[PDB]
């Protein structure tokens, strides 16, 4: 309840899953949390649920709502402390043959584009407070993911964009990390597995693509940004898998030599 | 010179730099090149120069340009074997606070959606011929680079995307891989340090970046294509290292423990 | 002080350095922590110092130490839910030529094999604990050293062992992780500079070689420790960096491409 | 047949599976190869079959075998380009409790010392002709394999004593490098499947382990080895997957979030 005591922490798409969870945490830590979502059913309930925590209206796609947002912050709470990079979306599977250039825009627009414009609005304040930016990529941007390429590249990017941004602000003492987590059971892996021609097996075939034979929950993620926050001083440009092992192993990759 | 006969690839910015020394590699191989460039001065030079080259004007990121790029192909030489998307471009060392939205995404249509672009539009020749696919990534997509956030977080892109899309095609035969290098002496590395206060000194230090004391060659990096194309048959989804042991060890990264 | 509350911990080379770090991080967290050490000087007065840490003397390369170090834990507190494998040794830099297969063999005994028997004894109680392990490894098993190819090879071997064992125990549900720190400030890094012509000049150029520009605390493991015993419970088979972004971006790693 | 003529190359463990495949290789390029094996049966049979190879009996955990290995191939042939450490064991799965700290000596004997005996004897003369070392590693070293922990540790033991060592010999010119198969079907895959209680759905297993949906050959690795000693100039320290893709995307590794 005090390791992140007197800290404000901005949570992007924080109104559900993975993010959500992360703002839980960080109120239980002590911070005060500023939750930005573009949708308002789920992050303005969770701020009645909340003391120190309040919802903010913000599409990061849109570069004057994420101004909005910093300026906001900065005028209620004085301080900004901690940016964390978690609104993204995953498309159904799709074949390569069947994205297109403009779906791959839009996409880099929401899942990398967004993340660089609140870091970029936001690190002015991080300087002032010595405070972190911690990104939410995904396990599928070091090892691929099968029907994914546009999604696939743009985690891929969110990670090394972490590196380069930690090289920049180093010499500030602002440190610039992600988190990328495996299958966590969230509304969108329900949503995305509801697409699916037998969910229930497909629900199965996410738990066991884990060593530990279950899905990770938004409170584990929470977990690791708290510690990346609040007690990773000498951690910075890192890459924090919270993954169940999934990447560990042979496994089944096909549907002795020839 | 029979490694790759018989062979289609086509090379995109092959005119200059890294680019030209793979076409050079292919056609030492055996294989018939298309030298793609959006300028017209060393691919039309090379073509004359290489009996097995021809040069096709083409710009990446205008989709008309490519789709007429892989028609040309086909119509002038009857199949396709390997795509090289080489094109990039590196801009002048820049703060994070120096870039802008607008520019990031102009990287992007050329470091990354470019080469997704004539992938796509290669794609279902290179089923034909179970080809493949090498991009041109960087050691800095793994490792990070400072002054550089949109250029390391296309090539984090791009390094995720080649296993992505390794994953897709793999059940056609088409394998695909990038390479990554580090320092290679090209005209693009020549004109960043001309823009430094201290070329020479920029140079050197670029030189002593490696355990091997020197930067890389064009040949060098077109060795290693030419290597995944005719003789990698069980590599797919590599990232194949170029770079003379920049990522190795400890070096000087700063300008006891507090 | 109560992340890891009613927790038995037992910290191997836990009487100085980073040990000793983890040691206090792990009282603070509330645990009982059994400090192992071959040396009875500095593991005696942390005893004294800490309530709620004692001390047992133990060299991990002999068998029946670590034999009767997991069985006077378990008679004295009931339990055993973390081990932390921090016993290792940097020897002084040796150029390739000058190693000996003895002296390897010798290193390999405390490095890996010591984590590997006390690991080996320790889990059966860690299975009905659901606890897990901690293994002390080093980033320059992930990038290399020069002049440690000896030292190198033994890091290499914990991080890779770790992943093995944590596919091994997650159907147990105990997970299996490591910490790679990168340049630390102990006493031993202390030493290895006190050997070398300049040593104030080692000590600069050992903090310049992070991008924050300063070494690492024992205090920064023990957090990170912390975290991966008390929180990380969808962790396993990580390697967790805790290096001040030292791998990260070009340097100086030789003492213009030809 | 010409782009490794004139040089000297030694294969450890070269009489079956991957070193034979390697051995081939090189005399195709048209190096001569000392065959090094612990048996005679195969080498001596491919010393016959191949003019350019010859056949020395040697077990590389026998350092005075490993010395006469050496000036033996002084003495013949004149010169020593490239060793190609390649002996090694895979011991039949064993859980970790099953497996004893002897047992774990003797396997880092041969995988890991084996190595680094015929390197450090080779060095001098690899340095008089810029030669180069080649390891063979393995994918499991990197992401872990189920029971088989000495193993494990043996391979991530060999992959970054690679590094160290690529650094140390870089001012001298020496490259050094590692390939990391996956699933290579060879006489020891065949051994171990035939151990297992149906060892058909062992192999299809194995197979289907790798998005190509088949396992590597012998002769792959061998191209892959030629490539590091023939033309990969600027490639010193890397770890070159021959895998097949087993690294990438999600499979099956356990037997929804709690
Ligand atoms: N669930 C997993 O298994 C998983 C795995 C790896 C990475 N991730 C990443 O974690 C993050 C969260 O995933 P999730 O599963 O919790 O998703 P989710 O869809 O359940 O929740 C995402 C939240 O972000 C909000 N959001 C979406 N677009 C936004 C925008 N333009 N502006 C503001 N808010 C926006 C949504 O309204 C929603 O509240 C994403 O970046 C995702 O790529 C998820
Ligand atoms: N030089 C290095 O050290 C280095 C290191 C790592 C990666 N790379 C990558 O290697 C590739 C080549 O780099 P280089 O140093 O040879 O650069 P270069 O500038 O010397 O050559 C690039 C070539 O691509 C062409 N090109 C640029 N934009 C194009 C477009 N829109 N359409 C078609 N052609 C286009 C240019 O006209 C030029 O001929 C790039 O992808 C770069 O990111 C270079
Ligand atoms: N200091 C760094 O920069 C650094 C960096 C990376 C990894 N590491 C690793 O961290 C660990 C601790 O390093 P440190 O710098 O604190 O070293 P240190 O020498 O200061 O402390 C190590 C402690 O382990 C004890 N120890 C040594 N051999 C032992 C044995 N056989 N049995 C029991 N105890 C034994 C020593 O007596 C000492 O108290 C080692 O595994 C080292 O490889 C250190
Ligand atoms: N087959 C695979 O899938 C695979 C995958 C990854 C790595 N590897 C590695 O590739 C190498 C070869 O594996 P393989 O499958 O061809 O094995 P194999 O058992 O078929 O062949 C190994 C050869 O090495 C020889 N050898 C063994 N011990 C020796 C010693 N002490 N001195 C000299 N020669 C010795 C054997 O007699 C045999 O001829 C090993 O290092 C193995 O770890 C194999
Ligand atoms: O891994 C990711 O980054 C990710 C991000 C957001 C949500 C879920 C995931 C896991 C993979 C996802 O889950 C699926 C379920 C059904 C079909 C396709 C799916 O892909
Ligand atoms: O690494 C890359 O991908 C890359 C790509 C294209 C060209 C050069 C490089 C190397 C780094 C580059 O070279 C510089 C020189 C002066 C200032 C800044 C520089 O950055
Ligand atoms: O990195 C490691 O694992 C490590 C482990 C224990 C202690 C120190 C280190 C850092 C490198 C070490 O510090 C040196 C100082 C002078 C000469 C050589 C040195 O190497
Ligand atoms: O991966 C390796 O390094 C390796 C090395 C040598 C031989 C084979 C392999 C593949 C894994 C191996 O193949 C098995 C088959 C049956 C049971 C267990 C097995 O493990
Ligand atoms: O919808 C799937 C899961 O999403 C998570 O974010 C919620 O915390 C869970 O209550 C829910 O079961
Ligand atoms: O301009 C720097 C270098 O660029 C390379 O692409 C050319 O092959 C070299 O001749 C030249 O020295
Ligand atoms: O000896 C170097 C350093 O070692 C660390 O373990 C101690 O905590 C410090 O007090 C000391 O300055
Ligand atoms: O024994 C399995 C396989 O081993 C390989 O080394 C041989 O080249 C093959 O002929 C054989 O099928
Ligand atoms: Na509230
Ligand atoms: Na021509
Ligand atoms: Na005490
Ligand atoms: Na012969």
């Amino acid at each position: 309840g005090t390791r992140y005591a007197g800290k404000v922490v901005v949570v992007t798409g924080g109104g559900r899953g993975i993010g959500a969870g992360i703002v839980r945490a960080f109120v239980n830590s002590g911070a005060r949390v500023v939750i930005c979502d573009k949708d308002e059913s789920g992050g303005r309930a969770l701020e009645q649920e909340l003391p120190g925590a309040v919802f903010i209206l913000c599409d990061v796609t849109q570069e004057d709502d994420v101004k909005t947002l910093v300026s906001e912050t900065i005028r209620r709470f004085g301080r900004l402390d901690c940016v964390v990079n978690n609104a993204g979306h995953h498309p159904p599977p799709q074949r390569p043959e069947e994205t297109s250039a403009q779906g791959f825009r839009q996409l880099l627009e929401l899942n990398l584009l967004g993340t660089y414009t609140l870091t970029k609005l936001a690190l002015p304040y991080l300087r002032k407070s010595q405070g972190n930016v911690i990104n939410i990529s995904s396990l599928v941007g070091a090892i691929g993911q099968a029907q994914a390429v546009p999604y696939v590249a743009t985690k891929g990017a969110v990670t090394a964009m972490t590196k380069a941004l930690a090289l920049d602000e180093s010499p500030y003492g602002v440190r610039v990390n992600c988190i990328s987590p495996g299958n966590i059971w969230t509304p969108l892996w329900e949503e995305l597995a509801a697409l699916m021609p037998d969910p229930r097996a497909t629900i199965r075939e996410g738990m066991l693509a884990q060593p530990l034979g279950r899905m990770g929950q938004p409170a584990e993620v929470g977990a690791a940004a708290v510690f990346l926050a609040s007690e990773a001083n000498f951690c910075t440009g890192i890459e924090l898998l919270v993954t169940g092992g999934a990447e560990l192993g042979y496994g089944c990759k096909a549907s002795p030599d020839i």
